[PDB]
């Protein structure tokens, strides 16, 4: 009964389409209310829609009844860095940040060979202008994943240090993983905008 | 001094790149603080990247300083949406909606004939649940200017609403307007997936 809806959820998010996607992850939960996987994908896709507090909240018992299961810390962890950007103060937001570094390092303790989260560790140390660290991270996750979407957050954290030449060598290679993605074209372009 | 940045970030901001766009028109705003045209393009990229509270007071500053300006009318109206789906309590949503659909109808009254405005209009009373209106919105704005933008709303109010065949028919039409925008064919192909 759950799995209808949970697995057509899973789908409709895969293809972007987040509104459609709450929309069958709450009919999945009126199913099987507890059930972190569903909690997971909508906390996910509330993130997507906007949604913050209501995707904080969804983390927290997520970490707090399943705190084996990764989704509640990367959940967790997103939202943090969501209320970061959101940071009405400069200082507020650090807060936030250094949150979502202990949650993600928690989550370390779970699994340490999962690419999300080193990736998610990156680009949370480059939020806090730890450069230096965010690099290390991503290119911990590249060793664990190389994929185009971690090729392009080096590219971006590439940007971010100046390194331009390396940034655009980055995403040529991110091009060459999925040469007809226009996302990825876009940055490219943009970025030899130079 | 002004003019570069300015029409650097109106570029990167059409190609997606918010955060790069932020920082110019933010130095833009050091050239020239009263331009309500930077002010504008720093509050619509906030809007973007979710920093919602100083874009609806960048909003509230434009409509008041140059009235006669629809920007200024557009970026309020979409914050006071951003400040709806954010909303705690049921009522202070529609509160916000409701402030949503003033700053519209003042709008209006400066430029009976801006498509976007009717767009907008149309987005907030489907919000409220005036599925009626929001079609008629929707019309008026599309006798006005016949996009793919907003066929793409008028499928989404024909989702809403139950018409399936006829959100397709809209799908259809948009991407006869557009046949490359991948975006419009990952949106009909979820439609036709029922």
């Amino acid at each position: 009964a759950e799995q209808n809806p949970l697995r057509l959820g899973v789908q409709l998010y895969a293809l972007g389409r987040y509104d459609a996607a709450l929309t069958l992850f709450e009919r999945a939960l009126k199913e099987n209310p507890q059930d972190p996987e569903a909690l997971y994908w909508l906390a996910r896709t509330q993130l997507k829609l906007g949604l913050v507090n209501p995707a904080l909240e969804n983390g927290k018992t997520l970490v707090a009844r399943t705190p084996r299961y990764l989704g509640g810390y990367m959940v967790l962890s997103e939202a943090y860095v969501a209320l970061y950007r959101q940071a009405e103060d400069r200082e507020r937001g650090k807060g936030y940040l250094e949150q979502a570094l202990s949650v993600l390092k928690d989550a370390e303790r779970v699994n340490p060979r999962y690419a999300p989260l080193h990736l998610q560790r990156g680009l949370v140390y480059a939020l806090l202008g730890e450069r230096d660290k965010a690099e290390a991270s991503l290119k911990q996750a590249l060793a664990l994943e190389d994929t185009p979407e971690i090729r392009s957050a080096l590219a971006e954290l590439y940007l971010s240090m100046g390194r331009l030449d390396e940034a655009l060598a980055q995403y040529a290679k991110a091009l060459e993983q999925a040469p007809k993605d226009l996302d990825l074209r876009v940055r490219y372009a943009s970025a030899l905008l130079l």
